[PDB]
């Protein structure tokens, strides 16, 4: 039980962000960002681009740190504390279609408009958005 | 070997911040902020107050997130990668003096004016400042 670092990516395309339904013990079936565990020696930007590539195939650019959130899943059956570093990015090719590279972990990735976000959102994302956080302007 | 989360605290007192020379494997003899490892189940604000109390005896309040930095210590004798969450705080009692609670880990804590910081600064702290980061106005 130690806090673990994740990097999560807001890929902005027009007024939309990329989200996908998790297949996981935590946040199962909820809509979440691409992202994953930060590796030893890795920068935030390296992690963001690598995770997006592994999960979606998408090539990203203009990465920028947004914020960091503390996410303790106190009532999970196994200890889960994540510190999630949010990165903004855009596509090198805004017409590039997302692929579902890891179907065991995600139902598929799709674009959602900022004014018509899907439900249910993964709790850390719900919590961050409930605070007023806006990845387009932060 | 994994990235580990630390919380570091900019205690603002007038135009000064608290710094102390480290006694450590990492950043030995360099001036650094109070702070340390985030514990499982702890918030960033709770960690800031706890670490400051442990290291300095100071009572702080109005803890606010500033930023996060990614610091891989290639010079360390063991794999050392810290994701360092910066918190701003102030003293509950502006007359309270710091105390060197852990003299085996620090040479002592003092206040330094923003325009006349001491040298050598611990390099992650120096890098943050070199970017234009100002904890008073951020
Ligand atoms: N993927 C994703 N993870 C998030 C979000 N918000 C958030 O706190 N996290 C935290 C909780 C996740 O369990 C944690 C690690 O990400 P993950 O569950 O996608 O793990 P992963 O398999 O991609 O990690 P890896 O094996 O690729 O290193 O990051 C989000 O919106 N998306
Ligand atoms: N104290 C402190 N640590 C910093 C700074 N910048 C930075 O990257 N770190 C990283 C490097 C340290 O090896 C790492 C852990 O902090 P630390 O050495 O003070 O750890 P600690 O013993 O106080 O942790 P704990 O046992 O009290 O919980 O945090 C800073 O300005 N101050
Ligand atoms: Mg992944
Ligand atoms: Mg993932
Ligand atoms: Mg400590
Ligand atoms: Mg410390």
């Amino acid at each position: 039980a130690i806090p673990r670092v994740a990097v999560v990516v807001f890929i902005l395309n027009g007024n939309s962000i990329l989200l996908g339904r998790r297949r996981s013990s935590i946040g199962n079936s909820t809509f979440a960002l691409p992202g994953g565990h930060l590796e030893f020696g890795e920068s935030f930007e390296e992690c963001a681009a690598r995770e997006v590539m592994e999960e979606t195939g998408l090539k990203i650019e203009k990465m920028k740190l947004l914020t960091v959130t503390n996410n303790v899943f106190k009532e999970a059956p196994t200890p889960s504390h994540y510190v999630s570093v949010s990165i903004r990015a855009v596509l090198v090719d805004p017409s590039q279609e997302p692929k579902n590279m890891e179907p065991e972990k995600c139902e598929g990735w799709d674009w959602y408009d900022w004014e018509n976000l899907p439900k249910p959102l993964f709790w850390p994302l719900e919590k961050l958005f409930g605070s007023g956080f806006n990845p387009f302007t932060h």
